[PDB]
């Protein structure tokens, strides 16, 4: 047993984990690595609204529970994902009269947070609330509740579970720019108004060869605001097919990302959006792209894995 990524990360006060999904659990080879290589697990889909509250007022934590129990059995911490999001939302939510949505969102949050109280280290309370230019995404929540929905979601979560870290999660906020500035301002605003928020999750869905050079400065400025930071859905996709040069560039990128987190004391950990290309969500969403993870489809460790372990030391 050589030091696993999880072990290397823990030695430096951080976690290194992977997201997973119920359909993958039957794959014995996949689960054996998932349970021994990582120190943290993120529930990839079954904690989302379409699954936990398929019909109004009727909750279902069955699927999510399976993954949480599995993580506990391996002594792995767990991150909840995600409470409020414009995607993967059951159809009844749109039919809720505008004036009732705030109460519905608060209730959804209260039941889910309460059910898992004491079992999760973090909760991605609100996910992808901003557009690339920094303006608010015009989701059903933004449109019918207004700008305060985000703050209300965090207050509802904190009221249901006092100890769990509350995170705001979004993509394309790794580098300093319009989007991250908007998140930065919101966080600063929350701190001043006493709105509860403990961290910022940078999804980090990156492109090989295009890692934001201002990544670490960006992580640092958030840490200086008084919040923790985590890379929550890390993957670095490339245009297929793979080549030694592309794999090498990807390795360099993974190393740079890991190093960046290690230099900022409040960067608590890294989670890859699953760990093997075999189950990566990338191909299905980004036509012609893939090979974004440290393990390939046959579970062989890529140069990326070597770079990650070296960075973790
Ligand atoms: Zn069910
Ligand atoms: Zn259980
Ligand atoms: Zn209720
Ligand atoms: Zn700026
Ligand atoms: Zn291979």
């Amino acid at each position: 047993d050589t030091a696993t990524l999880g072990e290397l990360a823990e030695a430096k006060g951080r976690y290194f984990g992977s997201a997973t999904d119920n359909p993958e659990l039957p794959d014995t080879q996949y689960t054996q690595i998932l349970g021994s290589e990582f120190s943290q697990i993120t529930v990839g889909n079954t904690m989302k609204w379409q699954y936990t509250e398929p019909s109004r007022g009727r909750f279902d934590y069955t699927a999510a529970e399976e993954i949480v129990d599995l993580a506990e059995s391996n002594g792995q911490s767990v991150r909840g994902h995600t409470l409020v999001w414009h995607n993967q939302l059951p159809s009844w939510v749109d039919d809720v009269p505008a004036g009732e949505l705030l109460g519905v969102m608060r209730d959804h949050i209260t039941h889910e947070v309460d059910h898992f109280k004491g079992r999760l280290i973090h909760w991605d309370v609100v996910n992808e609330a901003f557009e690339e230019d920094g303006s608010r995404r015009q989701s059903v929540f933004q449109q019918k509740i207004g700008d305060s929905y985000i703050a209300e979601a965090f207050k509802a979560a904190r009221a249901a579970d006092p100890d769990v870290k509350l995170y705001y999660n979004d993509y394309n906020i790794e580098g300093i720019g319009p989007k991250s500035d908007a998140v930065y301002e919101m966080v600063k605003s929350f701190k001043a108004q006493g709105i509860p928020i403990d961290g910022v999750g940078m999804q980090a869905h990156l492109i090989a060869g295009q890692v934001p050079a201002s990544l670490q400065e960006n992580i640092r400025r958030f840490a200086d605001l008084g919040v923790d930071v985590a890379l929550t859905e890390l993957d670095i996709r490339m245009t297929l097919p793979r080549t030694a040069a592309k794999d090498a560039q990807q390795a360099t990128d993974y190393g740079a990302v890991v190093e960046a987190c290690l230099v900022v004391s409040r960067c608590v950990g890294i989670t890859v959006w699953d760990y093997t290309d075999k189950y990566s969500w990338v191909p299905s969403v980004f036509p012609g792209q893939g090979a974004a993870l440290p393990w390939d489809e046959d579970f062989a460790k890529k140069p990326a894995y070597h770079a990650i372990a070296a960075a973790l030391n």
